[PDB]
């Protein structure tokens, strides 16, 4: 079968990119290669009645406009989230947390004063653009550096702020590749804003917003969608002319397709899988990002260790986990006083295995060393009198008791069940991606969003988070998107 435009990816640069292209008429198919959900890195499970978010969770709908409008225009309500968060250094540094030490750092690399918040929110991405291909620190322009060697230029930051943003896990959890300063110092800049706070969730979990769209979709008679197909092959029908064959894998086996255009809407990882399909000039760029590990792990237990309103805790240097959530049912509506716990594991995860893990399933092996790392935060806060982690007096008095193999082993029986989402395994490779050092990431943007095989026809395209001028977020994937929608012509009359 024949297609007008073929779509491969269900995320949401894939469904968006369908949805724009739907209704400006044009008939097309759209391939996801899982069988069994749609929506990519956006995934949503039921976990013993909580909400458990593997992917996004919390929005900022001002930094993130095109997202937010794309909430309002599919019915899909954002809800403000309320809840919790979070003496040797010279005169200038004493004073602040680890990201205003970031900040300051940045702010002397642009040759701003750090205080300077008025220019931070004014900073638009035409400024973002001017910053990218024209800042340099020392005469070496920032694209061409790692932000570590950015940050360790001369006149930024004391020696000795450097090893504390060390210590504080600046380069262990946040910045963890030393990658593009450019991009970098641009992601910080726009985090850094006055109206970059407002925080919202969506309601119903952020797979409402998948399925709000595939429901429009499904309205719309010029689309097919098709689960359990991925795309593993394509080039010209013939050389020189425009029209493309694809080989398309299926569970039970596989399809041979022909369309005038194609939609890439997939990241770094299934895009190196289909390297030696590409045109040359695109898949030797395939490397201009990296993809940042993350291991997102849910558990509810059946007798939690904290009450409601307990506060997120982030964690430093040499602590695999970036940070622990807690959640406990609303204290009026609560069945059974159950409770659930996310922890996010940023560090790649076979060093976290070599480190926490004993070999004598991978995941019960995981969750095991998960309780035991969660035992020794519980014992501390018992011995310690003041801890942001309130233990009740019941927790209090028995784990002040049990000795440490005792704690994990309690923790571990209390879990009734259990989720763990590795997103660098295969097919994802990633939870997200940066751009490297040496890259000019406008040029890879610019290639990247129409190319062909040499015949000037400019009918391949790759949407996505991974290539974006905003990554780690919808917003990044909705930009990519509209850069390719803006080269696609209206439909043959
Ligand atoms: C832990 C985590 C936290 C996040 N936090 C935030 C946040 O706070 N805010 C925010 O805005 N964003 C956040 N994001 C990012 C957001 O989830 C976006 O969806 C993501 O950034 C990418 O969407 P995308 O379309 O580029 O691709 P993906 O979501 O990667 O979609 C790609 C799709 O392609 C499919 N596929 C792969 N290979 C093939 C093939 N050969 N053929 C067919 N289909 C194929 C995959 O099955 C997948 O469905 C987070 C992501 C994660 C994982």
């Amino acid at each position: 079968t024949t297609h007008d435009i073929v779509i491969a990816g269900g995320g949401i640069s894939g469904l968006f990119c369908a949805l724009r292209l739907a209704e400006a008429g044009h008939r097309l198919l759209v391939l996801e290669a899982a069988a069994d959900r749609w929506g990519g890195r956006i995934e949503t499970e039921e976990m013993d009645g909580f909400i458990a978010e593997y992917g996004p969770m919390r929005f900022e709908p001002t930094l993130q406009p095109r997202f937010a409008a794309l909430c309002a225009e599919l019915g899909v309500g954002l809800v403000d989230f309320f809840g919790p968060s979070a003496a040797d250094l010279p005169e200038a540094e004493r004073g602040l947390n680890s990201l205003q030490l970031l900040k300051r750092g940045i702010m002397l690399i642009m040759g701003r004063a750090p205080d300077d918040q008025a220019w931070i929110d004014a900073l638009t991405e035409a400024d973002y653009m001017r910053l990218r291909k024209h800042a340099q620190l020392h005469g070496q322009p920032l694209w061409a550096m790692g932000f570590w060697n950015a940050l360790s230029a001369q006149g930024i930051l004391s020696h000795r702020a450097l090893v504390k943003l060390r210590d504080t896990g600046t380069f262990y959890h946040m910045i963890p590749e030393n990658l593009n300063a450019a991009e970098w110092i641009i992601w910080w800049l726009r985090a850094l804003k006055t109206v970059g706070q407002q925080l919202a969730s969506i309601e119903g979990g952020s797979a409402r917003l998948t399925a709000q769209l595939l429901a429009r979709l499904r309205s719309h008679a010029n689309v097919t969608l098709a689960g359990g197909h991925k795309l593993v092959g394509v080039r010209p029908v013939e050389l020189g002319k425009p029209t493309l064959a694809l080989d398309v894998a299926t569970q039970n086996g596989a399809v041979t397709l022909r369309t005038e255009r194609l939609v890439l809407a997939l990241p770094r990882l299934p895009l190196l899988k289909l390297t030696r399909h590409l045109p040359e000039h695109v898949a030797s760029q395939l490397d201009s990002v990296n993809g940042f590990p993350m291991l997102a792990v849910f558990f509810v237990c059946s007798t939690p260790w904290w009450s409601y309103g307990q506060a997120p805790q982030q964690y430093a240097n040499c602590m695999p986990t970036r940070e622990i959530h807690y959640f406990r049912r609303p204290p009026e509506a609560d069945a059974d006083g159950h409770g659930m716990v996310l922890l996010y594991m940023d560090r790649p995860s076979t060093e976290f295995w070599r480190h926490y893990v004993i070999d004598g399933d991978q995941n019960g092996r995981i969750v095991d060393a998960f309780a035991l790392f969660v035992a020794r935060d519980v014992k501390r806060a018992a011995a310690s009198e003041e801890s942001a982690l309130k233990l009740t007096d019941h927790a209090r008095r028995i784990f002040g008791d049990l000795s440490l193999a005792e704690t994990t082993q309690y923790i571990r029986n209390s879990i009734i069940t259990y989720g763990i989402r590795d997103w660098a395994r295969a097919p994802y490779g990633a939870a997200n991606h940066g751009w490297q050092p040496g890259v000019r990431s406008w040029k890879v943007m610019e290639a990247f969003k129409a190319f062909d095989f040499g015949s000037g026809a400019r009918n391949l395209h790759i949407v996505g988070e991974a290539y974006s001028d905003y990554q780690g977020f919808i917003e990044g994937a909705l930009n990519s998107a509209e850069l390719a929608l803006a080269t696609i012509p209206a439909p043959a009359q």
